[PDB]
């Protein structure tokens, strides 16, 4: 590590103040951006509430529920002290999204209809480590509750030992290999989505999970940090969607480039450096890809092979990509291109139209984190 962590030290950088920003414009451009989304904003909006005790995040673009949207929404209400939000979207998904039947009983089905109807009995990894450690936060903020599944603290707990042990005593799948410890795309595959992997999350997992899994924990960690080494491009810095083991793209479906998954590699690299610490590596890794950026318009942002080559299709989410790489300057506050990055973001509203739930999913995080209100949530 090249700096201390917010891990440590609890003082959490918010970057654009240190890039000049006011106090002022920076918390209202956090609410209003929470507005936008989860408020009556129509044209923004992605948060959308069912009765007295329901809610969730709607895929504006697919039309379905993701638990990638339903995790988020949580984390974000979280980060928000929003119990009643968190309750209503948490409470959606154990109705509608967990699963009691099929090979993956135990994990939350990934896809679902506004009405609650399962599009598929698979799940997405990235939603179950979301869920599991905005259900730690929730635990550490208000307590659990005494109803179930309210019992947050317990239920992160249970469902974080069938991500690593499911298939011991029977037909299931872990959504972690257990000899390279590498999160999985899906449970039944033997290949990764670089942009899965959380070891900022997996540090917190190894201080809250069941103590048996604590060290695997730790584990994974460090096989994530070790494994981002190798997804990403040496040049570019550019991650593909989905990666074999081995680091090298898959693009057997045409997930090996650097297209909406990635983008959250930049992001995620820049939440780990701010909770658990600078590194030479994640500093250099986030030079690449705003450099690699530095010469490119908002406008005519591509889908790139992770090499640097362009398609002639455009990013369908670049507002996603803007911010992630935004919020990658936590990892390269000394960057040459952080702040050019910071003020780009700064520049760019959040997304409308059909397609703007996955660019303001990524746009709300970055708004917390570079404000310095992206936190953990101790006990
Ligand atoms: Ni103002």
């Amino acid at each position: 590590k090249t700096t201390e962590g917010a891990f440590y030290t609890r003082e959490y950088r918010n970057l654009f103040k240190e890039f000049g920003y006011s106090e002022a414009e920076i918390q209202e451009r956090v609410k209003d951006t929470w507005e936008q989304l989860f408020g009556d904003n129509p044209e923004t909006k992605i948060y959308y509430e069912v009765g007295d005790d329901l809610g969730y995040l709607l895929d504006t673009g697919n039309l379905d529920v993701r638990t990638e949207g339903m995790s988020y929404g949580m984390m974000m209400a979280v980060q928000m002290d929003r119990k009643d939000i968190f309750d209503r979207i948490w409470n959606w998904t154990m109705k509608n999204m967990y699963m009691t039947e099929g090979v993956h009983a135990g994990y939350f089905a990934w896809s679902c209809q506004p009405d609650g109807t399962k599009n598929s009995w698979g799940p997405a990894p990235d939603g179950e480590e979301y869920f599991a450690l905005a259900l730690f936060f929730a635990s550490h903020r208000w307590g659990d509750g005494d109803e179930q599944p309210f019992n947050y603290s317990e239920q992160a707990r249970k469902l974080l030992h069938t991500c690593v042990h499911n298939g011991e005593g029977g037909p299931g799948h872990p959504m972690w290999n257990r000899d390279n410890k590498l999160i999985k795309f899906i449970p039944e595959v033997e290949f990764s989505d670089p942009s899965y992997h959380l070891p900022h999350f997996y540090e917190l997992f190894s201080l809250w999970a069941n103590e048996e899994d604590r060290v695997f924990w730790k584990e994974a960690a460090e096989a994530s940090r070790e494994y981002l080494k190798i997804a990403c491009h040496p040049e570019t810095g550019l991650a593909p969607e989905y990666a074999y083991y081995d680091g090298t793209p898959n693009d057997e479906k045409g997930y090996g480039h650097f297209f909406s998954s990635s983008y959250r590699v930049a992001a995620n690299i820049g939440l780990d450096a701010e909770w658990f610490g600078g590194s030479e590596w994640s500093a250099e890794e986030i030079n690449k890809i705003q450099a690699f950026f530095a010469d490119k318009e908002p406008e005519d942002y591509r889908r790139y092979k992770i090499d640097g080559e362009p398609f002639e299709e455009k990013s369908l989410h670049p507002v996603g990509l803007i911010a992630t790489n935004a919020m990658g300057s936590l990892a390269s506050v000394d960057g040459p291109y952080a702040k050019a990055n910071v003020d780009l973001f700064w520049n760019t509203p959040v997304r409308t139209g059909n397609r703007r739930y996955y660019d303001n999913c990524l746009y709300l995080f970055a708004m917390l984190a570079l404000s310095g209100n992206f936190k953990i949530w101790f006990p």
